[PDB]
């Protein structure tokens, strides 16, 4: 038995505040419902703590640093270019194959160039921000309820705002319970409560899916993965390598098969990679995992559990960094290459209010010192942290004689997997791909990297990069579309930060 | 259970298995023989490339030369040009510095990377080699480490010898030698064929004196020795190209006191094996993991059964940019040629070699035969399969024949499968610093499009030494820059005479 269709029930910014994860802040009747009746994984760990890194990493089934897939945004330009290798399948390339319909319905945002109709057939693309595709709406559920199908709903999660509805609850940021590492400032708690907030909206919109597809009679043979691509938006959790910025909420729902995936538990504690999602969506549909794929199917009987699962930060729109992360079963390990950054280095957020007044509490010298860590000009090269005692990750044991095996055990798997992989964040980017950054965030970037730049051309700094570079011409083996749109994507420059 | 206590590799250049062993009695090759009798002797031993950097930086790595972006031979050799191995990335030789073995290479090592090399070698010491490799010296090894557990390599000129006043050297005559069909018969190609057949006496000459010192130590019966070459002769179409006698190398494998667990499998192995195959069963032979990365497997090893296809690859050889990438079955040898539009003559090292400039006229005097004439064709075929049962010599190129069809699709997919899972880094152009450093040792013979484009976007500094250009690049904190003096002596590879 297997099912006839996958779905991928995609959020942005989300963690799970719950009521399947037993928090009753606000009332989350489907998602509770649908845990109760599916699979809750309360270990899955996304591969990158933004948007970009996460989505190529799981459309290519591997980790987004051995593809050279790392840096968000890349590979956006005319000039600027990666191409997937001759002859590799992304996941839907082989559902396709397999002769699915394909389709993905709102932001791709993958760091490579493709030709889309190679990947989502069943529908049209169009131009995204920032370079990305997005797959256009349409009547998927209807054109489809004949017609075995892979399909993903891209849903705004953590980045809703429309809270004008009657069902969406009072959270008073007064009430709010913010961990220790967070300033205590009324937009922090502000946002505190709008996350719980965007809880009963994701909510409604699980409702809406689970409606259109018993309405066209396809509830019960579709396998559903619902899941985020990475933690909420404050400055601890998005863009950085703790443990909520990369667990995510992963619920796996087949109705005709859920005694089949109940089998090993109803609630899955294991350590699981979000690369493990298209490897169990290609097993649950009959399709082989290619060799190449690092995920593996979770409901498989070998399946006991990761000894340990990696993630990867890298460049995050102009701010370069790079640190990387092992998880084993008690304890978090990150590695830090730029510890001569801060980790409160200029970055996209710099504007927001709740980044604001953190700020300004540091320099007013009215932060705890576990409130200042994140601001000190210097990061520690390792760091560890004993996850049962310290779960909000504020105690660093990496100095402490009493951790030294473990902080060793830890420092060697991240070694061995980057031996393995060739971990493509071990090279700086081009001076074309600083170019690119430079067309949308001009000024803003303040890097080593884009001030070197700028010495090297002081004639063509601020002309749009397509007037300065040759454009990439596309492999033989994948000639570029003539699709108006795929022109539009590459008009990245931006005059007004400049 | 039983291992050996040392592991040795004689490690010969650009040569042939024209000896008795394999059934050729043109020249007498008693050492040879003897050798092949009593070991192992493997008849369809695939060097992933076919020249020395490609080959070398495979089997040191254990993995396929383009998987790490080591394929474009010579690279990395600048002080401004420079590729490192992964952070916790295990070389072969490291694997057996960590095992605790006593590890040495005398001769070149010839790697396309940077490295520290008295962490692979740490019996003796590295000094400068040709083109920024670096070699190892010469000492004592069989008497220093006749009690200390091994992992050494003595490396052989092979077809590079052409020193034959030796008593010991028998004449041959280029008058009666047998050249195959694509080769033109000209006398310096027919001196060639000859002085290749002296080489064998020479290597035949060599493999006695080792085993006779492993011997006069007491260590020839407890060493697994691995004979092999980094691939096929100096003729046009052997060393750099991607045929059958360009990349199937002789392989001996001996342990004398193992001698019947080796033999278990078949004293004559014809099943197909990769040059990866070596470190890998080096590393089994003496009892050390091999890592999940490596691509090869213990030839010995009771699941082995002979591989199903193995790849070669050809990329960038010293200013001649080309890509080309082959797959061999039990029956074909498939060719993937990813730049038809340069010749298979287009301008290369050998240039001024009478045996090429003969062959060459030959071809614009209209005297060719069209066997022999296709290597001077001005473009090549994007596809090329041989039959190797029915034309050993590939000269009938089946890929636009529709019976072949199947055979050519399942070859093109098989290549495609591996370009896949490794991200085979041919597919990518070589940085502005690599090609200043190609432009470095060759200056104004480079004519490539790379070369060609590299100056117009340097116009004022086409000249310049590339270390005057760029800034050199910095070592990783992992690994950090010897002091020792030569290893700044091996990047000053700039060459004024070819400017
Ligand atoms: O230009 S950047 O945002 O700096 O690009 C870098 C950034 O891109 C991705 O995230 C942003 C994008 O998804 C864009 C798409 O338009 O929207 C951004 O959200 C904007 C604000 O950051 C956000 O403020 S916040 O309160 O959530 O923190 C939000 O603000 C709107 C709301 O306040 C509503 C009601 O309250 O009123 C609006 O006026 C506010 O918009 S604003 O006045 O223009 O600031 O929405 C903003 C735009 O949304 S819109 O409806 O399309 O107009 C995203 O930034 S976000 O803070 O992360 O959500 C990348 O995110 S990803 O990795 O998940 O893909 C992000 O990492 C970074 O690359
Ligand atoms: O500068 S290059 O050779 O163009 O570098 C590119 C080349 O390097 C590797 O192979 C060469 C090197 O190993 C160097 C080391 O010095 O020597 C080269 O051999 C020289 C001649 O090419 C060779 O021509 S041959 O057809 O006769 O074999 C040979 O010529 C000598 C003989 O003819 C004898 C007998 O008359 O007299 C000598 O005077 C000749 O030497 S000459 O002064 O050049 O006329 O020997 C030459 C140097 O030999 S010596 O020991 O230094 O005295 C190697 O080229 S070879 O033809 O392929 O052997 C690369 O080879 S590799 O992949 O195996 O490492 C090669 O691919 C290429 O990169
Ligand atoms: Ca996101
Ligand atoms: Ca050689
Ligand atoms: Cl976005
Ligand atoms: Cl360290």
């Amino acid at each position: 038995k297997k099912p006839t269709n996958i779905l991928w029930i995609y959020m942005e910014d989300q963690n799970p505040w719950n009521n399947a994860w037993g928090d009753y802040t606000v009332s989350t009747p489907n998602i509770k419902k649908f845990a109760d009746q599916g699979v809750r994984f309360t270990n899955a760990h996304q591969p990158a703590p933004v948007s970009s890194a996460t989505r190529s990493a799981l459309i290519t089934g591997q980790y987004q640093t051995t593809l050279g897939l790392q840096n968000h945004r890349s590979s956006r330009a005319s000039y600027n270019a990666t191409f997937l290798p001759e002859g590799y399948k992304t996941v839907p390339e082989l559902f396709v194959d397999a002769g699915y319909q394909t389709f993905n319905i709102g932001k791709d945002d993958y760091n490579f160039k493709y030709d889309r109709s190679k990947l989502y057939n069943a529908h049209e693309g169009k131009a995204g921000f920032q370079g990305a595709h997005d797959g256009t709406k349409f009547d998927w559920a209807n054109n489809l309820k004949n017609k075995p199908f892979f399909g993903q709903i891209q849903l705004k999660g953590g980045k809703h705002h429309n809270f004008n509805g009657k069902d969406v609850p009072q959270v008073d940021p007064d009430k709010m319970t913010l961990p220790a590492y967070y300033a205590d400032t009324p937009a922090t708690r502000a946002e505190w409560a709008k996350h719980y907030k965007t809880q009963v909206l994701s909510d409604i919109e699980l409702g809406q899916i689970l409606k259109e597809l018993d309405d066209n009679n396809i509830l019960e043979n579709t396998a559903i993965f619902w899941f985020s691509d990475h933690g909420m938006l404050l400055l601890r959790h998005k863009q950085e390598l703790y443990e909520d910025g990369v667990k995510v909420p992963l619920i796996i729902s087949w109705p005709a098969g859920k005694e089949l995936l109940k089998s090993k538990g109803a609630v899955r504690n294991d350590l699981i990679s979000g690369l493990d999602i298209p490897a169990t969506s290609l097993a649950l549909a009959g399709i082989d995992i290619p060799s190449y794929y690092d995920g593996k199917n979770v409901f498989s009987e070998e399946f006991s559990g990761r000894d340990y699962v990696i993630s990867a930060k890298d460049r995050m729109d102009y701010t370069f960094d790079r640190a990387r992360s092992v998880r084993t079963e008690k304890y978090r390990y990150i590695r830090q290459y730029h510890p001569e950054l801060s980790s409160a280095q200029p970055q996209y957020r710099d504007k927001k209010q709740y980044s604001i007044e953190a700020r300004a509490l540091y320099e007013e010298g009215k932060l705890t010192p576990v409130q200042a860590a994140y601001y000190s000009p210097t990061k520690p090269v390792e760091e560890l942290y004993d996850l049962q005692s310290d779960p909000d990750q504020i105690k660093n044991l990496a100095a402490l004689p009493k951790y030294k095996k473990e902080l060793l055990r830890h420092r060697q798997i991240l070694l061995d997997w980057i031996a393995k992989t060739d971990d493509k964040g071990a090279y700086p980017e081009s001076e074309r791909a600083v170019k690119e950054v430079l067309d949308i965030w001009g000024k803003n970037c303040v890097s080593t990297q884009c001030e070197s730049y700028r010495l090297h051309h002081p004639d063509s700094v601020n002309i749009p990069g397509d007037k300065v570079y040759s454009p990439i011409q596309w492999p033989a083996y994948m000639p570029k579309p003539k699709t108006p749109y795929y022109s539009e994507i590459e008009h990245i420059y931006r005059k007004k930060f400049q």
